[PDB]
């Protein structure tokens, strides 16, 4: 059998499983909306996980365990969702590892979304050999991951590298964390698809050539002239540029890492806040897009590929 | 003799040498204005050295080395000052471990004030043992240091804990450093100063029960009820509470050593804003400030007392 990995990935809008390779493929890959409440989250993983290690068999693939990427700050020793903002409601004190390891008899490990993301990135992409580094993976929610000296930093109380949550206005747009002026809360899917919405309420974001309202929308309507969303979009990207200096006057990382869809929209005016704000000596700092499809989900089939 | 250390600290505002015992006591402390050029510069630090060392004869202390604190981006490896901002005019790509360890016949050692302040809290200070903590010194300007795993974190390129350039606005006041919204830029010393002065050109400081203005000034005025100085002094104060947030998400130590004269007048705000803010597994951080009178100075002398 091809060795793989059973991956899960609990995000702000979707869950998804996979059964990913030791070289990084994802031979399949099952998705759904994470469900809003603990009873039919926990049943949904399980229904979902025993379905793929079924299909895995058929596939001819070994499932050597089960990896989890979820928002939220998380135990990776113990396998337990320790507390979530609401992106994840009821997603606290969970103990991920005894149900999947009861169900299906497999090894499970468990972190953070954005560490799993940094993972990913040290194993198949662009941080791979790399002392340090940071990823800053945008979707719903923005998530980070920190590399130094090789390994992840997790923190003092696992609170490590939430750098959505890194606040760039004394005042600003409100957070899902219940903070206000978070990079995630200009920046994020949630964030965008919000002012979108706002701007098509307002009969203000369509434009000649287009016509269930997202952040690829307020781009697109940017791209074709669109003076509101291009605004919206350069205050966006600004502070996530400003974020990303923080992160550069603080850790001094080689390499900083930007995935999710909005990386590719988002990376020149991060580079351009870094060279118009950031001290000479972090204007070396390489400032990529990832080339992994799909950082999270990836870092969580690593951590079994890699420990199991 | 007493085993002692020659320590430097080069600031802002004020240049200081100091004979220091191995157990951190200030044996004799001389200090001066910082020169705005090089050239007396470097000549004022060589003078009040070998000054320094005649006296330590004198006073029966043995030097074993000379620690050098100074604002700036440094690399101590080679004892070279890389990068400054407009604090320290002058002050770039100079190596001043050559001159020094030539005039005076002792190892140099030389790191930034904030690395240093990081250095005298984990030897002498509230770090000692600890695994993980920051430090913010406010002085003139900010400074940082970040001890993980026991060891001061550099980054890729000495430009690791620039804390003081953590960005907390889109906008904001303009900072030395040449970008602007930086908690340096609301909450240093010359920050304070700056709005001090601006209230006294206004006659908007002086208040009942006071009468060379400077951040004392704001922080007098502000116990004594003027509203303008309180409103101040609370805009600083949460900035530099955001710029902890940030160290908060990003490295999650298990303490904040905040030092200089400023941060007893600052850990209430800072608190707060934590409090109010940051993300609930934070909140058990410790906030302390600093029982060390001088950590610039002591840290620099630990260089020479752990390493010589
Ligand atoms: N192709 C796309 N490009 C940009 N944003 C997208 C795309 N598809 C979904 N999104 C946005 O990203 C979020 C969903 O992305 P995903 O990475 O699946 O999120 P999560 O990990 O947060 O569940 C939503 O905000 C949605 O608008
Ligand atoms: N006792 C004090 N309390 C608060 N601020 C002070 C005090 N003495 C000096 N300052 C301020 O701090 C700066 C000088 O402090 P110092 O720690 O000697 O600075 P540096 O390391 O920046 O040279 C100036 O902004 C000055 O107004
Ligand atoms: C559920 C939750 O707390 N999510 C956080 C953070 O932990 C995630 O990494 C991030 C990206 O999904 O979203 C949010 O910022
Ligand atoms: C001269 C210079 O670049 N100083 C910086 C920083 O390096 C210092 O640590 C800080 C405190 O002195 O001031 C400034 O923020
Ligand atoms: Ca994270
Ligand atoms: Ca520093
Ligand atoms: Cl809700
Ligand atoms: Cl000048
Ligand atoms: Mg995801
Ligand atoms: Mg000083
Ligand atoms: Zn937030
Ligand atoms: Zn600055």
């Amino acid at each position: 059998g091809t060795l793989s990995a059973l991956a899960v990935d609990l995000g702000g809008t979707n869950l998804r499983v996979a059964i990913v390779s030791m070289k990084g493929e994802i031979v399949k890959k099952y998705t759904q909306f994470n469900p809003k409440t603990y009873e039919e989250r926990i049943n949904l993983i399980l229904q979902m996980c025993v379905e793929a290690a079924a299909e895995a068999v058929k596939l001819n693939c070994r499932i050597l365990g089960v990896g989890i990427s979820t928002g939220g700050r998380v135990n990776p020793r113990e396998g337990i969702v320790l507390h979530s903002t609401k992106l994840i409601q009821e997603w606290n004190s969970v103990d991920l590892r005894t149900p999947l390891s009861d169900t299906l008899h497999l090894p499970v490990w468990v972190d953070n979304d954005g560490n799993c993301a940094a993972l990913a990135e040290r194993k198949f992409g662009q941080g791979k050999g790399l002392e340090n580094f940071v990823t800053l993976i945008t979707g719903t929610g923005i998530g980070g991951g920190i590399i130094h000296q090789h390994e992840l930093i997790h923190g003092s109380s696992f609170c490590a590298a939430e750098l959505g949550h890194l606040v760039v206005s004394l005042d600003g747009p409100d957070c899902s964390c219940g903070s206000h002026g978070c990079i995630e809360a200009y920046a994020s899917g949630m964030a965008l698809q919000r002012e979108a919405k706002k701007l098509h309420d307002e009969d203000l974001l369509l434009v000649e050539g287009m016509s269930a309202v997202g952040a690829l929308h307020l781009i697109q309507a940017a791209k074709l002239g669109n003076a509101k969303a291009q605004s919206i979009l350069r205050t966006a990207g600004t502070a996530l540029g400003l974020g990303v200096v923080n992160i550069l006057h603080t850790m001094n990382p080689s390499l900083v890492i930007l995935s999710g869809v909005l990386a590719s929209h988002y990376i020149h005016i991060v580079k351009d806040v870094i060279r118009q704000q950031a001290l000479s000596s972090v204007q070396d700092v390489d400032v990529v897009v990832s080339d992994l499809v799909d950082p999270a989900l990836l870092g969580a089939a690593s951590m079994v590929l890699d420990y199991t």
